[PDB]
């Protein structure tokens, strides 16, 4: 029952917010994970305009 | 080479921002999932103290 529902956050949901989570997270050196995520997508929004 | 730095990134380490995530976006309505994960984490850390 619960895995129906995740059909929708597969790799068009959540994946354009963890493609870059994972790229910082790579290092392995979160100072702050549970902090990390607020500013990780705040600043990451306003990146200019193309 | 991408996938052994990805062994940190498993399910101990963006789970515990993961877990709650996919809880909320399973029923497919995220009227904005770019500011989501911002007031995602952001009120979900203040989570007054056991």
């Amino acid at each position: 029952s619960l895995r129906e529902c995740e059909l929708y956050v597969q790799k068009h949901n959540i994946q354009a917010l963890l493609k870059d989570s994972i790229v910082q997270l790579c290092t392995a050196r979160p100072e702050r994970p549970m902090a990390f995520l607020r500013e990780y997508f705040e600043k990451l929004e306003k990146e200019e305009a193309k």
